[PDB]
């Protein structure tokens, strides 16, 4: 039962849209023998478009988690949708990984989502490996790309591979550890950075490689396990994903260095995966676009066995998991068992919520499962006023399943919806109609961001509430929330109240 | 003369690549009856690909500036290449405009180049009109787009038009000043006059045509009225406020509204400061300044120096005074830029750009008058964003390399740095293409083959300090990271962002600038 | 019982005299801790006889431990005590270690001993000795081995410089450099910059030569080594104990454990529970009046146990083995047991002959135990024909004990002795006198070489005999033998009679 | 990979000649669909005749589909081509089907093949054949099977009448009657419809079924799989009657490919890595040729046409490019194979009986047996100069299971031991064709053989001294008693009760 966890590697790719996530995912799948999934994923929208396919077909349930073997390792790749189906779940999914793979477009460097996803990873000091993609086209200087990562993303860079040329004159990569050159020939290998054959085939590029490698080892850091595991250092790899080049070097360093499933804290103790008793937590729910839903559970300890009895901690109730969805690529049936690090899909009809902890009787709740500051806001109401209670009931449940956040402004009876991605508004409106027979209408509001408000000094907090009530609300969890009409307003308010904490995350 | 000036509008579009500048340019050209030209720019790349194309056709300089009539106005649009042909010239072109038109991809909002080009504009408080493009596709929420502009770009937003719907349900725009709705109806925006217009935001006809979009509009406009500013000419002319327009350039929608407000509100040619007096465009005597130089790639060794007319009148074949060379020259056949022209014009006016032919006697920042000696100020260098050591395979060609690099620097082709503690030569560029142009020029004009090497430099700042005791002290601790540029200005070459910060905090009495007067 | 076989390594050193066998042997004993033995190890046959009379058998076999292995090194005397026993000893090994003088290359005995090993396709490991002095070019040495010895060379270590500028060796499999610093500094990586700092130009020449070797040579592959088609090459200086360790570690790792042997019927495997073995060498006591002899037996299967009953197949009766000579270094007395691969010395007085098979009852005879073409020939007669009977009785016995070969021409009445080594004549002369009170005299004969004649076609053979009987003889075992007056005569006869097989060896 | 093993049923038919094996095989092939193959075996000598034809293989194994099942039927030649290979084959099956001639009951071959099956406690199912002719009483047949074949009988079908008045069979489990009409089904043994059609036979059925209740056993799975109990079926193979019921119970109850012990550990079929073992070798008789086929049972992993295999005994990597497959109706050899299947390994004398194959892991499967020789002949040459060749030939022949070889302690003579008379012909021919030696046979005073085992070296040495005239070592170096008579073996075994005289030994 020790080797089942030992061989496992659970992770996700963080990247700004168009960096190369999908392209890389395909290649890694090819290395895993998953020729099936590989083609399927590349065979891939407005939010509306996603909903159309979603209803009729909606086979986005079988690829939210991609499990595949490589060497003597089992790799769990969790999906982080970034386009039409970007939602808060994209952030929350990172809570269920043990490390992350960051993809950067060499021509772009660090982008807005790169920063956001890193901030999320930063919540658990999640180890990061970096693939600098698209070397086959012109790029920013490699040193510049690295420097920016260190300054903006606040993490030391440690090159493991390095580009030879760029764009039209991209001739391959140099593995700093192997001291070998892999030639890019749309894979001849050459040992020794000083090997005279390099100068013969690559010319001036050969001495440029030597030049750059020297600059690197003077202004940069060498790879280091400890720093990497503490999230203070990231090994960098350069390649061209579309040409499946540099990927193999990345994957080998990944399985070798990336962490196996780690333990997680609870409201009582540290749970380690090697414990014989089963346990896990729910971090994502998606409903059938029917009334059944699938709650994605990361196993935290013990083992899962089909048809087993488990303890639903919140509901103080024993349950039986009869046919939990598993994610082995190419499988025909659900696996009979699963292990720590793995994800399983729990079928239900509304009895499972975000953060739900499952055990075998022991009553604890896993911590660290976050809500994230909403980025998009809308007022929600009905045309038929006689349906208010069902609207609230629906929104509450939806809030509990992480589909949306819900805000009740102090000075009114209005309801405000908070979303991280545009699709959530579509999913809410549909689910409300289908599951609650409630027809809702959206309106624009003057809110652009949100912060949770925290002050242990109740006299200060009370003066704050009195003054800022127009911009205050309670969310679905009862937490005081500041809904800023503008970034500038947020700045002024925060500056006006240095005694009050304004947070971008909170525990669900 | 004063009438010639009054009808002119000289501007450039500022935007991040892919935002829609080329598309908007096409549509503006069509409004100006420049059908042929619109077609050409529309039929538009690694830096190497650009180099090839340039060598083959070499007519990227005749469209560097696009002049076209609209109503009783004459419009001068200076291009700001943002793709393969991005270079320092892209920043410096902004010194030659009287206002700017910012284009934003509504699905993207404010991007890195948007920010950078706004910084350049800020140097002169250049007035900004804003166009939010791509409404025909899903966008970020309108109110959010505006907040990011005010927050990131430090300028008040003043909606003049406003979107009705978005993406698949984008149905038109409301004009806040006209109180009128222009319906978006593909197939009716090819020729002017065929589109449907509705009077009044509370007009019942709206609810008929657009349904729930009508009440959403009414709601959003009230939010905007309460949290936004109304358009105000003074704030606009001061560069503190930007009127916002929304549309879909590819479908020629919302463009007419933008163009009409532009010609109405955008400033005509303005006075330009000098080392002494202020020069006003209405003055009788001709004068101007050179703000960029483009070399003929095709055994040619002629170049075009782009000059903005600051006052008076250019006449083909006129005598003029080259202030730097303290010499009289003749201007026999300067390039002009009227769309669809058969030949260069006989005259040009303030706000206009003309192209002066020369073989290296004209440099960036050069002032030309009719006798008066003064130099226009405010023509900037901008901090280089790319760095490379340059050297030779043959030591015997050092003199030619230096001569070439010195001329190229003086023509703005590149920046040139000489570290204090070495004899090495470092080239500084804003755009990747500059290194290609420099290498080609060195070979073709100076018969010198240069070799580039990466160097440990990511950014640079010009160093200024009143107290010379502190400064000279500073030149001791940091000489290894110091250099003199081609103008003899002390420059700090930061190996990293962190190093710059750390050096700057240690020396707060020392100013570190990202721009300097050329 | 199986473990005991797996840990054993039985081998012999094959080499031309003065190549460095004694020196390398000394160093190998040192690695095994046989300090004393290494010391003892370190003219004419007349002198060797004297030392043998005055005072060998205890060191004919050298057994010593090394790590978790037990090594049996069988001696192959090449100086004054060289005899046919030197050849026949190789039939009792499972592999061989060839030592070559880097200054000499392939020499006459190198060729003969390889020919003997080739009989059983004996696996060969090669040590190129004397790197501390000038040598023949390394590429030359290997080509001579491949061309002359008909075996592929697979470099495993490679020399750095030579003679005065000998700096050490490169291990191709470890990619590590061992510095020869005569007072064991190891440098990792052939492209490691520390190499150029310490070895200067020799580093680049090394990398050049390794490239040449890669291209025109073979990498080690054990199937080929074990088949006798490929020999791993090691370089060093035995006198300086340099490069010996690498060889030894590869030896115990790659060299085969005791293997099964064929018999006149079934194949016999070492792991079988029953004891069995064969006699490959015999040595008599040179003491006047004594009849003591030691029959060297290799154990083919089962376990030797002191005082055991064994079956003497030729004599078809049961005997007892009370105090068999054993060969552990530094031993005090003969071991109480021994296992497959080991040699033991059977005490007797003439009842044990070359080829004798011993079992625990089963009736079979091991095959492949060879006679080798004699290289020296002499007529043997008496001054006084009085004891002619005793002479013939002695020569017969000596021939059966491998001390000499005996030929009796088809057409005449002379007795002709054949020897591989000069010493044999001295031992025969001395043994006849001391054991058969016969004084023999030798006479030169016009014979330079011998070949056993084989032909299944009686008519052809009779035709052959009618023309060549003058050159034909029966040997001691009744085998037809051609005695050539000259090399040319043999070539002419062989070319005239291609239907007839002329062999340089036969089954004893 | 899991269902691959679970869908396979590998067995063999055990019976005395003339019982009905050939006929039942045909019927089984029919249910499967292999009409052609079935029609072939129907076209069915002395050893002399067989040797003739065999000069001028693919039906040694008969693989065929039935529902969700794949059936591997290993043949067990009982007539002219009966040899030791016939016994050794059974080591390659996971269960067996016993066919008995109703008029005869348990016959000599029946007993021998059951003894072989017993070596592995091989599950047995039984088919009492030829109900259409007069028979021994059914209770008598069951009784004989019990005491003689030491296995409890568990009827699943039962005959109604016999000879002239065979009217059908009764299915004790289903409680249904299938009528024999040269296939009407009736339910309830006490169904009044039986009496109407069959008459007094209806009461006789009820009577006998009740008799079976108290004196016989009910089919018990665990017991059957343990080899302690065999389900009994009745019918007439010539009329394809009662056959269907046997097949269905077979595919349902018969065990899937089981694991096999080795010198190192128990190897399971489910294992990823490919492994197998040779239990039979067939030589091409055609003159000049030197090719053989080594039949290999797959114990684990999977066979892939063109895979790399590890020849354990030779410590050598080999390549299996075109291994013979035995799917009925096949156009070419199969690209893959799974545990329980048999494939043919082409070679020229480098593969031997007992040979294990893996993918690098060096171990050797166990339980592959040698069986006591039943026929004996002295072998010699008229040309004494070929003694070496004879021995080399005979040794090789011995390792390929073509014969056993014995060397008596008190002479230099060579005795061959065979199970089937054909082996002598095959050996004489092979010695000639492959070793160019002409052997001569002479009768010997030996009728049977037992392997001598005894851990008491004190007793063993005296035994050897006293009985040396009847002792020899075989081709594996095992001490063997060669009895001049049955009575001699009985006495000898009584005078030495501390010595084990076995009829089998691991090869
Ligand atoms: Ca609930
Ligand atoms: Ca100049
Ligand atoms: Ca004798
Ligand atoms: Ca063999």
């Amino acid at each position: 039962v020790e080797k089942q966890t030992a061989m496992r590697r659970t992770f996700a790719i963080i990247s700004h849209p168009d960096a190369g996530k999908t392209t890389l995912t395909e290649k890694l799948l090819l290395f895993g023998g998953a020729i099936q999934l590989a083609g399927t994923i590349k065979s891939r929208h407005a939010t509306s478009d996603w909903m159309e396919l979603e209803k009729q077909r909606g086979i986005s349930v079988t690829t939210s988690v991609m499990q595949f073997p490589y060497k003597d390792y089992l790799i769990n790749l969790l999906d982080t949708p970034g386009h039409a189906d970007f939602t808060e779940d994209t952030y929350r999914t990172l809570t269920a990984v043990d490390s992350a793979l960051m993809v950067i477009d060499a021509a772009k460097g660090v982008e807005p989502r790169t920063i956001k996803l890193m901030e999320v990873c930063r919540l658990r000091h999640t180890p990061i490996m970096t693939f600098i993609n698209k070397m086959d086209r012109d790029t920013r200087p490699s040193i510049e790309l690295l420097d920016e990562i260190e300054s903006i993303l606040r993490i030391h860079c440690a090159p493991v591979t390095w580009p030879i040329g760029m764009g039209k004159y991209f001739k391959g990569i140099y593995h700093l550890i192997e001291d070998a050159i892999y030639l890019y020939q749309p894979s001849e290998r050459i040992e020794g950075i000083n090997n005279p054959e390099l100068d013969k085939k690559l010319g001036d590029l050969a001495s440029e490689l030597r030049n750059e490698i020297e600059l690197v080892k003077g202004a940069s850091h060498p790879f280091e396990r400890e720093g990497y595991l503490k999230g203070e250092l990231t090994p960098i790899f350069f390649g061209s994903a579309i040409n499946n080049f540099g990927v193999g070097e990345l994957l080998d360093a990944f399985v070798k260095e990336a962490p196996p499933p780690q333990g997680r804290e609870t409201n009582s103790r540290l749970v380690k995966p090697e414990e014989e008793k089963f346990s896990g937590f729910v971090f994502k729910i998606q409903a059938n676009m029917h009334r059944d839903r699938i709650a994605f559970l990361r196993i935290a300890s013990g083992q899962y066995q089909k048809g087993m009895k488990a303890y639903h901690v919140r509901l103080k109730k024993e349950i039986q998991i009869n046919n939990a969805l598993t994610f082995m690529a190419g499988k025909r049936e659900n696996a009979e068992e699963a292990w720590p690090g793995d994800i399983i899909g729990l079928h239900n009809h509304g009895t499972i919520q975000i953060g739900d902890t499952f055990t075998q009787g022991e009553r604890f709740k896993f911590t660290g499962i976050p809500n994230f500051a909403s980025e998009l806001f809308r007022l929600v109401r009905l045309k038929d006023p006689l349906k208010q209670k069902a609207l609230l009931k629906g929104l509450t449940q939806l809030s509990e399943e992480g589909a949306t956040q819900l805000f009740r402004p102090l000075d009114s009876n209005e309801l405000i919806l908070g979303a991280v991605g545009l699709l959530q508004f579509d999913v809410v409106a549909y689910r409300l109609e289908n599951e609650y027979n409630v027809k809702c209408v959206y309106e624009s509001v003057n809110v652009v961001t949100a912060r949770w408000v925290i002050c242990d000094d109740k006299a200060v907090l009370e003066r704050f509430n009195q003054e800022q009530s127009r911009n205050l609300a309670y969310d679905g969890g009862g937490h005081l929330t500041y809904l800023a009409p503008s970034r500038v307003n947020l700045e002024i308010t925060m500056e006006k109240w240095p005694e009050i904490q304004f947070s971008e995350t909170r525990e669900h």
